[PDB]
């Protein structure tokens, strides 16, 4: 079993991520985790990606492509989850005949929709309690607003991270992923485009009651 799965920052993704790769046993591969597999344990494309990172260049997809399908090929031997890549629509056609070429098929694309406004907000009503940081707390999300300004579960003291309070870096994470041009939403258009010529299924999440979104997924795969 084959997935990707797109989605913007302040969607839970990673978490509805984890939840699939758990029920199908599936190796998540993460667009970050790539690049230490190679750049770290120096593959041949490994060590020509390096030298364009040390120069403050970005990899070149013909360098980029080939080790996403190296990851996918050895660690992705029995089923993998894609998340975060591809980022943009030369990327995802690249990726796409990269696969074909190896024949590698995609089972399953997971689109987690939800509105740019929401997403934002999403990311900046997140408080962090003192006591425990796992206990989820959000001024934007009903199910879990905090109690007063102070945790919804023990009543410790909770404050905001300013990395969710950086409506510079969110921005521009946001526009590159609801770039509909040729950004990632772009992308996930162009897999949806192609899901009924291909015999993938696409799966469409409303990323707006945490865990009855776990569920419309687990029911819809196998
Ligand atoms: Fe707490």
């Amino acid at each position: 079993m084959n997935i990707l799965i797109f989605g913007p920052n302040g969607s839970g993704k990673g978490t509805q991520g984890n939840l699939v790769k758990d029920k199908y046993s599936l190796a998540h591969i993460e667009s970050g985790g790539i690049f230490r597999e190679h750049i770290g344990g120096g593959t041949e494309l490994g060590k020509k990606a390096k030298e364009f990172i040390d120069r403050g260049d970005l990899v070149p997809d013909d360098i980029t492509i080939p080790m996403v399908l190296e990851t996918l090929e050895s660690k992705g031997k029995d089923g993998w989850l894609l998340d975060g890549f591809p980022r943009n629509t030369v990327q995802a056609q690249k990726l796409f005949e990269a696969l074909q070429e190896k024949g590698m098929k995609i089972n399953f694309v997971i689109e987690i929709l939800l509105p740019r406004e929401v997403a934002k907000n999403r990311i900046m009503g997140r408080r962090i309690c003192k006591n425990n940081p796992n206990h989820p707390n959000n001024i934007f999300i009903e199910a879990i607003k905090p109690n007063g300004d102070v945790c919804r579960v023990c009543g410790g003291a909770l404050s905001a991270r300013a990395d969710d309070q950086d409506e510079g870096a969110i921005n521009k994470r946001h526009d590159i992923y609801y770039n509909t041009v040729d950004g990632t939403l772009a992308a996930a258009y162009y897999y949806k485009n192609m899901a009924a010529k291909e015999g993938f299924v696409y799966i469409e999440l409303d990323g707006e009651s945490i865990d009855s979104i776990k569920d419309t997924l687990l029911a819809q795969l196998a």
